[PDB]
C-alpha cells in the first residue's frame, strides 16, 4: 500500500540514474503525503528541476529547496511549515529519508537522504521513507559532495513522480 516515488538524477545535465523511495504512509501519513505530492507535482509545484544543494560524504544528501535552491526556501503542500508528525521511526542506517527543519514543528519541503547511521537525529527529525532501489546512485551522488557540503557539479532532479 505504501507509495513508491522516483527521482531521475542528473549531473550537470547528464543523466546519472534513478532512485526510488518507499514512503511510510502507514506510519507517517501527513509527512509521506507531502513528499509524494511534491514528487508528482500534482498541486502545481514540487521537486522537478530542483537541486541537491548540500552533500556531505559519509553523512547525507540534502535537497528539496525548490524556491531558493540553497537551503533557505521550500514549502509544504500544507502551507509554509507543518508540525512534526511523530518520531516512530529512527535513523538506522544509509538510505533513510528524513525531514530537514529549523526547530520544532518547522517542516517544509527540504529532506535529506542519510548515507550513514545518524542516531543523534532521532526524535528531532521525522523519518518518513527509505531508498528502495538505486542506493548505488545515491552513493554516486556522494562523490560530488565535499566536507562543507558544497557540490562540485550541479545535482538536479531532472524528473520525478510516482511509480506505485
Amino acid at each position: 500500500v505504501n507509495p513508491t516515488v522516483f527521482f531521475d538524477i542528473a549531473v550537470d545535465g547528464e543523466p546519472l540514474g534513478r532512485v526510488s523511495f518507499e514512503l511510510f504512509a502507514d506510519k507517517v501519513p501527513k509527512t509521506a503525503e507531502n513528499f509524494r505530492a511534491l514528487s508528482t507535482g500534482e498541486k502545481g509545484f514540487g521537486y522537478k528541476g530542483s537541486c541537491f544543494h548540500r552533500i556531505i560524504p559519509g553523512f547525507m544528501c540534502q535537497g528539496g529547496d525548490f524556491t531558493r535552491h540553497n537551503g533557505t526556501g521550500g514549502k509544504s503542500i500544507y502551507g509554509e511549515k507543518f508540525e512534526d508528525e511523530n518520531f516512530i521511526l529512527k535513523h538506522t542506517g544509509p538510505g533513510i529519508l528524513s525531514m530537514a527543519n529549523a526547530g520544532p514543528n518547522t517542516n517544509g519541503s527540504q529532506f535529506f537522504i542519510c548515507t550513514a547511521k545518524t542516531e543523534w537525529l532521532d526524535g528531532k527529525h521525522v523519518v518518513f521513507g527509505k531508498v528502495k532501489e538505486g542506493m548505488n546512485i545515491v552513493e554516486a551522488m556522494e562523490r560530488f559532495g565535499s566536507r562543507n557540503g558544497k557540490t562540485s557539479k550541479k545535482i538536479t532532479i531532472a524528473d520525478c513522480g510516482q511509480l506505485e
